[PDB]
């Protein structure tokens, strides 16, 4: 859960919200998808600005859940446990998704916006990783910033199976559609010079 220190830091970020912003997560009934609702209802208490919702229709890994805009089906989608080390991604994308202009330069923020393709990314990281956030950071941004660029990232610890399925040794772990894209540290620069 959301210790106090993590509350009140997360109260303050979003005063920097400037548009409505929403978490949609997708449910079963396991304990983990209880701490998932009890975060994202914590956190929607926290801004008037955002609102928490649940299909737990969707064909998506449960728990998880999309940090979009009302009336918007785009967005990063974190599956699994947010916090830990990537309690800092989680802010920026409810930042980002939020109007909160990204630090990145301009023209960097143009070619993402204008890569041609479809990209489905799946970064996956452990809580206590640390050089997973910036990893996160950037695939989060790009698909903040480009509706043909998506990214779900996966907390490995609420989906064992899937780590030894696609025999991940090692995090963070990125695959795009489907295959292996890129293991360890990489900035954004990089990660769109691979793609574009």
């Amino acid at each position: 859960m959301l210790d106090t220190n993590m509350k009140t830091q997360l109260r303050a970020y979003l005063e920097k919200l400037t548009k409505p912003v929403e978490l949609i997560a997708t449910l079963d009934d396991s304990a983990k998808s209880a701490e998932i609702k009890e975060l994202l209802a914590e956190i929607a208490e926290l801004s008037d600005k955002v609102t928490f919702k649940e299909d737990n229709t969707l064909p998506v890994r449960k728990p998880s859940f999309l940090i979009t805009n009302p009336g918007s089906q785009q967005g990063p989608r974190f599956a699994g446990s947010p916090l830990g080390h990537e309690f800092t991604s989680l802010v920026l994308a409810l930042l980002w998704t939020g109007g909160h202009p990204s630090k990145e330069a301009q023209s960097l923020l143009e070619q993402i916006r204008d890569i041609d393709g479809d990209f489905e990314f799946e970064t996956y990281y452990s809580l206590s990783c640390h050089n997973c956030p910036d990893v996160v950071q950037a695939l989060n941004l790009m698909a903040v910033l480009n509706p043909r660029i998506k990214h779900t990232a996966i907390d490995g610890g609420t989906f064992q199976n899937e780590i030894t399925e696609r025999n991940v040794m090692g995090v963070p772990a990125v695959f795009v559609n489907g295959k292996e894209f890129g293991q360890g540290r990489m900035t954004l620069t990089e990660i769109v010079a691979k793609v574009d």
